[PDB]
């Protein structure tokens, strides 16, 4: 894997290609509410009262520093470009009050539901939400073509820094030594070489091949003919106790916390609809490269695991398939998952999604928290989305420990069923941290 350099992309004001998955994104995009809450608009709370004007001052040098969020797109002879302006003010701004969560929830959605345009812009809009005495928060959207989960961390550190900076009548500007995503799309391209793309795609067209799954959840109302996009959520109240015997299960098992969470997702999924073989999706972060972690962009590609389950396996066993599946797929991580959709010719339905109907996630870092100036500033995401998959798991370890969320689609599902759903996931988890050793048939259902 070569590194990343400044100055791949030609610097002489020439429009680069759009990277792999922007390219995916783009051809989507319809005014569809952002697919996923976890990578979606975000917002922090400050323990100090923002100034508004210095706070727009600081979201301009933000704009100045990270030319994602000054670019627009555009087919030109069939290539879908990437067209970065000089207008440091491209953003969607307001300054309003909140004096509880319910008023902050409340600028919260209003930013959430901006439906932003990717041929003129804005691909950001931020909110000064000016909060009780020595309160206030930064709500922000910057669209899923432009920004991945982690971005959020990598604007709050942008902009928190830019605020201080001029405060003390400091210059806020570019960095011509760090990449552009620009230079990241070009590197991506170098990378998958026709032979380097070809192995990539082979590899999942026969770890896929076949008559594929579709995941079979019990649900309370059949898939409408007409999807609306109503994404719901819910906690998942993983005990804390539990929640920390599950990371000491999968230390001691040799196998990563993802590892560990996926193959208690497939155990679930599996039980839940009476399918053998379970397929979930997972964005995979393609920020190896320490040259990409001071900036925005879509820095992921979605990679499909696939489990096979049965319930004479054990709580290790499981791990264990899951750990080769990820190690496998992480392997093979850069082959853009639409040209792997592309390559299966999957058969595709409105409503349901090619290939994966659910995904499983693990929120670290830059996208769940940052510290600024010795203060831990968490970034929490608005509830609002558009429910692009059935279900999506997303889980998190702080201090405290793991917490996970259920991402839903209220298409299919009432709360209480999601309730119940969830219920079940964390009783599996903490049977698995308790008897590794066990088959699975001897972990009993909930209230059994
Ligand atoms: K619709
Ligand atoms: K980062
Ligand atoms: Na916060
Ligand atoms: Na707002
Ligand atoms: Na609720
Ligand atoms: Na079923
Ligand atoms: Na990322
Ligand atoms: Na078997
Ligand atoms: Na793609």
């Amino acid at each position: 894997i070569p590194e990343l350099r400044a100055g791949l992309a030609p610097r002489d004001g020439r429009a680069v290609e759009a990277s792999f998955g922007q390219s995916g994104i783009w051809l989507i995009d319809q005014y569809l509410p952002n697919p996923a809450a976890y990578n979606g608009p975000f917002f922090v709370r400050l323990p100090f009262s923002a100034d508004p004007d210095r706070l727009h001052a600081a979201v301009r040098g933000v704009l100045r520093r990270q030319e994602v969020l000054r670019t627009t797109y555009a087919l030109s002879d069939g290539t879908l470009r990437q067209n970065v302006s000089r207008d440091d003010d491209a953003v969607v701004f307001e300054v309003a009050r909140y004096g509880d969560d319910k008023e902050l929830d409340a600028l919260v959605h209003r930013v959430a539901n901006l439906r932003l345009d990717l041929a003129r812009g804005p691909v950001i809009a931020v909110t000064c939400a000016l909060g009780p005495a020595n309160r206030s928060a930064v709500i922000c959207n910057i669209h899923h073509i432009a920004s991945d989960a982690a971005s959020a961390g990598v604007f709050l550190r942008e902009l928190l820094d830019a605020y201080d900076r001029l405060g003390r009548g400091l210059p806020v500007e570019a960095d011509p030594l760090r990449p552009t995503y620009g230079d990241f799309s070009q590197w991506y391209r170098e990378l998958m070489n026709p032979e380097a793309l070809t192995r990539s795609l082979d590899h999942f067209a026969a770890r896929l091949a076949g008559e594929l799954p579709v995941l079979d959840l019990p649900t309370d109302r059949p898939r409408p003919p007409v999807k609306q996009h109503r994404g719901g959520t819910l906690p998942l109240h993983l005990p804390a106790a539990a929640a920390d015997d599950f990371e000491a299960l999968a230390r001691t098992e040799g196998v990563t916390l993802f590892m560990a969470l996926v193959a208690a997702y497939a155990v679930f999924l599996s039980r839940h609809t009476g399918q053998r073989r379970v397929l979930i999706g997972s964005p995979v972060s393609l920020r190896d490269d320490p040259a990409t972690h001071e900036l925005i962009g879509y820095f992921v590609n979605l990679v499909v695991l696939q489990q096979e389950i049965d319930d004479r396996m054990t709580v290790r066993d499981v791990l264990r398939r899951a750990r080769e599946e990820v190690s496998e797929a992480l392997r093979h991580k850069w082959a853009p998952f639409d040209k792997v959709v592309e390559r299966l010719q999957p058969p595709r339905s409105s409503g349901y999604t090619p290939l994966v109907q659910t995904m499983l996630v693990l929120t670290q870092g830059d996208a769940g928290r940052i510290s600024h100036d010795d203060t831990e500033l968490r970034i929490e995401r608005g509830a609002a989305h558009g429910a692009k998959y059935d279900l999506s798991l997303v889980f998190e370890r702080d201090s405290e420990g793991l917490h996970g969320l259920i991402e839903y689609d209220a298409d299919l599902f009432d709360e209480p069923t999601v309730r119940a759903m969830g219920d079940r996931l964390r009783h599996l988890m903490e049977q698995f941290a308790r008897r590794p050793d066990a088959p699975l048939h001897e972990l009993e259902a909930l209230g059994a």
